[PDB]
This record gives structure tokens, sequence and C-alpha cells, in this order.
């Protein structure tokens, strides 16, 4: 059915970070500077509602930009 996974955030080089969010659903993505208010890099959420495949990301900063999602579908994982 509906499956909910954890959003992975891509970094330069790196797995940044990850929010657990339904499929469909929008997830939150911002950066956090020591000192500085948090920016959202990117307002992403999965393609279809229902299952998980792929994550449409909108206003990316950049370098900012989502991935793909492990843990409950992977099983496993440096997620959070």
């Amino acid at each position: 059915s509906f499956v909910q996974c954890n959003h992975h955030l891509l970094y330069n080089g790196r797995h940044w970070g990850t929010i657990r969010k339904k499929a469909g659903w929008a997830v939150r993505f911002y950066e956090e500077k020591p000192g500085q208010p948090k920016r959202l890099v990117a307002i992403c959420k999965n393609a279809s509602p229902v299952h998980c495949n792929y994550l449409k990301c909108t206003n990316l900063a950049a370098g900012f930009s989502a991935g793909t999602s492990t843990d409950v579908l992977s099983s496993g994982t440096v997620g959070s």
C-alpha cells in the first residue's frame, strides 16, 4: 500500500540527512548554518502518493538536492 520512506537529502559528495515522510507527501529540506537561520533548500515529495519511487523536489539550492530513500524499504542503512 502507501509507503512511508525517509527522504534522503544529498549533499555535495555525501549523504546530508533524511526525514521520514510518506510517499506523495511533501517534505522539508533546509540548510542550517551555525549562526544563521535555516534556509529552504528543497521542497521534495515522492512521485507516487502510493508507492515510493523517486523524489521530485522544487526550489533546489544548487548542490542541495534529494536522492533516494532507505531504512524502511531497504533495512540497514545510515538514515536517521
